[PDB]
This record gives C-alpha cells, sequence and structure tokens, in this order.
C-alpha cells in the first residue's frame, strides 16, 4: 500500500485573474480575486506557449500534478490551473525572482546572515521533499525563488518524481540535463535519492557563496563523471570558511548514505546562522541591509482553503 493524495486541485475561471505584465519568455505577473472572496492574491501566471503539442501539456499538468502536493513554506504553493485553449498554471508570485539573479544582482548587500538562512529554509524544503518521497533532481540557485530576502522556495517540480512504497532510486532515460548539479550515480547510471537531491544542494550552496558563479564554469559536461570520479570537486568559495566548504565536500561524498541528510543540514545551518559572522567571512559584513487600490491584498501564504 503507498498514502492516498488527497491534495485539492483548483480549476479558476479566466475572468478571476488579471494579467498585469511579463516576467519571462510565457510567465506573467497578474493578481488572483477568488470569486466573491474580497482577497487579492499576486500571482505568477504560467500560459502555454503553443499549447497544442500535447506531450508539452502531459509536463505542465505534471508540474501541476507535483506543485498541489507540497504544502510547506519553503517550496512553492500552487493555487490552482486554468483549463483555457492554452492551460495556465497560477502560483504565488515571488516578485523579487530567482535567488540565482538574486546573488548575482545583490552580491554587494548580501551578509552571512542571508546567506546562511537560505542554505537552512532550502533544506527545510528539500527535507519536506524527502517526508513527502519525492526526489526533485533539479536543484539549482536557479529553481530557489525570492517572497523576500527573509524566505525563498524552493520550484520547478517538472523533474520531481514521486518515488515507490519500495523504489529504492528513481531510474530515468534522456533528455537535457542538470550536469554540473547532479551526484555521480546519476550521471553514470540515472540513479536519483534524496542522497542525489543532497549532492544538488551542495551544488546549489556552493553558487549562493560564490554570488552566483557557474560551477565548473568552462568544463564541458561530458567530462564532469571522469571528474569527479578522479576524486576532483568544486573549490572552496572565498567567503566560506572551512566548516561551510566541509559540509559541501560531504554533499559530494561518492558513497551517497555517507552525504548529510537535509534534516541534518538543516540542524548544521542553524547552528551556524547563529553565529553568522564565525562561519561567513565577507567584507563589511554587519554593514549589510536588504528590502491601483491594494486594500484588500494578501500574499499567497495568508491565504488558506481548507
Ligand atoms: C513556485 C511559485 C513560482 O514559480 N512563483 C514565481 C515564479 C516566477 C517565475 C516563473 C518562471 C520563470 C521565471 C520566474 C516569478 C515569480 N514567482
Amino acid at each position: 500500500g503507498e498514502a492516498p493524495n488527497q491534495a485539492l486541485l483548483r480549476i479558476l475561471k479566466e475572468t478571476e485573474f488579471k494579467k498585469i505584465k511579463v516576467l519571462g519568455s510565457t510567465v506573467y505577473k497578474g493578481l488572483w480575486i477568488p470569486e466573491g472572496e474580497k482577497v487579492k492574491i499576486p500571482v505568477a501566471i504560467k500560459e502555454l506557449r503553443e499549447a497544442t503539442s500535447p506531450k508539452a501539456n502531459k509536463e505542465i499538468l505534471d508540474e501541476a500534478y507535483v506543485m498541489a502536493s507540497v504544502d510547506n513554506p519553503h517550496v512553492c504553493r500552487l493555487l490552482g490551473i486554468c483549463l483555457t485553449s492554452t492551460v495556465q498554471l497560477i502560483m504565488q508570485l515571488m516578485p523579487f525572482g530567482s535567488l540565482l539573479d538574486y546573488v548575482r544582482e545583490h552580491k554587494d548587500n548580501i551578509g552571512s546572515q542571508y546567506l546562511l538562512n537560505w542554505c537552512v529554509q532550502i533544506a527545510k524544503g528539500m527535507n519536506y521533499l524527502e517526508d513527502r518521497r519525492l526526489v526533485h533532481r533539479d536543484l539549482a540557485a536557479r529553481n530557489v525563488l525570492v517572497k523576500t530576502p527573509q524566505h525563498v522556495k524552493i520550484t520547478d517540480f517538472g523533474r520531481a518524481k514521486l518515488l515507490g512504497a519500495a523504489a529504492a532510486e528513481y531510474h530515468a532515460e534522456g533528455g537535457k540535463v542538470p550536469i554540473k548539479w547532479m551526484a555521480l550515480e546519476s550521471i553514470l547510471h540515472r540513479i536519483y535519492t534524496h542522497q542525489s537531491d543532497v549532492w544538488s544542494y551542495g551544488v546549489t550552496v556552493w553558487e549562493l557563496m560564490t554570488f552566483g558563479s557557474k560551477p565548473y564554469d568552462g568544463i564541458p559536461a561530458s567530462e564532469i563523471s571522469s571528474i569527479l570520479e578522479k576524486g576532483e570537486r568544486l573549490p572552496q568559495p572565498p567567503i566560506c570558511t572551512i566548516d561551510v566548504y566541509m559540509i559541501m565536500v560531504k554533499c559530494w561524498m561518492i558513497d551517497a548514505d555517507s552525504r548529510p541528510k537535509f534534516r541534518e543540514l538543516i540542524i548544521e545551518f542553524s547552528k551556524m546562522a547563529r553565529d553568522p559572522q564565525r562561519y561567513l567571512v565577507i567584507q563589511g559584513d554587519e554593514r549589510m541591509h536588504l528590502p491601483e487600490d491594494m486594500d484588500d491584498v494578501v500574499d499567497a501564504d495568508e491565504y488558506l482553503i481548507p
């Protein structure tokens, strides 16, 4: 046996929400007004392109299946879908964009407290995904979103695989892949587990401590297998103490069960977030600070449906 997934999929009318402007090329920034609820919820609307490509609709509703089946503060909520000519995913708007573009744009403004809180919240998000027997398979800084600089959510469940009642690792077959974030076992034999997610968590933390540097930048993805089998890893980022970087190294052990458990990463970064300056050394660290009637505006996170 396995647990029934009793998640609600909400179908929304096109009339319940107003497309304000474009965010990506087709993701819109908009507002959702639940019929006779007197609440305005900032939303990001993912609308299909051609939306006649059957295989593309499979993907998007598979994203929807996974996103509806998650309810955690460090993982982004699917608010519902609109079944129009072109399927629309309606999600909580994460106004400040991908954490990757965030650390790139604000490296001069990002203190140790924020980096180390980001490491914890992402690890809470991921440890929630392990609790729900779910393997992300595409965790990177690009796929973490910034509701505020104090609060990030894991995203892109387009590659997430909902493990079996005894499916030890998720077998897969071909496509475009995240080589430079991937556990060695995934590159070589397409093995993906909560542990191979932890590996990508390590590349995710590396990206954050380097303020968004490209992992193995200028190294073809063809060699990455041989480089990792040869024992090579990503280098210690400047701002990183041996401590922090040693947690990243542990995430990249070849023995999967020798890597840290997400619940462990929470504890370890939590400890370090209690004394951030002792664990991350950044020029001017203490100096650092970060941020049409909207009367009935309410964040997705304060909008609860039973
Ligand atoms: C998990 C919620 C979510 O995706 N919110 C969101 C997403 C974007 C976005 C989507 C696709 C590409 C770029 C940016 C922007 C704001 N919130």
